[PDB]
């Protein structure tokens, strides 16, 4: 029900990188999709993948439903977005 | 996609009160439902509605698109769970 569609263009992903203040580096993998929203067009957004996924490759995806988890004040929030297969 | 069940026990709303501090008061209505996040049991979560939006009644629903939006990071985030009868 949610498309999320990765162009030929967002194949290209980046890599940020530090250390943690307790002594420990880290990378996350970061890819930018367009998701349909149904408004006139598809909205960019930016993803940030887990601990050693590796970036996704073109094609129509939508969102798996472990992206989602019960926040803070009881509220449904988004983990981060988890992308299967259409 | 994401399963929403408003049950019998959860026709019953409550609603939160309160004044602004630029001098105006407020009232949201907030009810509970079930999300089936594909876990074991389905997940208890609350929803705080829209402006002058009525409580659901029971029965199965299903997430709208206009629950989401892009946050202030650039990544997906839901604004508040807004259903549709499945």
């Amino acid at each position: 029900m949610i498309k999320v569609e990765i162009k030929p263009s967002q194949a290209q992903f980046t890599t940020r990188s530090g250390v943690s203040r307790q002594g420990k580096p880290y990378s996350l993998n970061e890819q930018l999709c367009y998701v349909d929203l149904g408004n006139e067009y598809p909205v960019l957004v930016k993803i940030t993948l887990d601990e050693g996924q590796p970036a996704y490759a073109p094609g129509l995806y939508t969102v798996h439903l472990s992206s989602f988890h019960v926040g803070q004040f009881g509220s449904l929030m988004i983990d981060r977005l988890r992308l299967v297969p259409a």
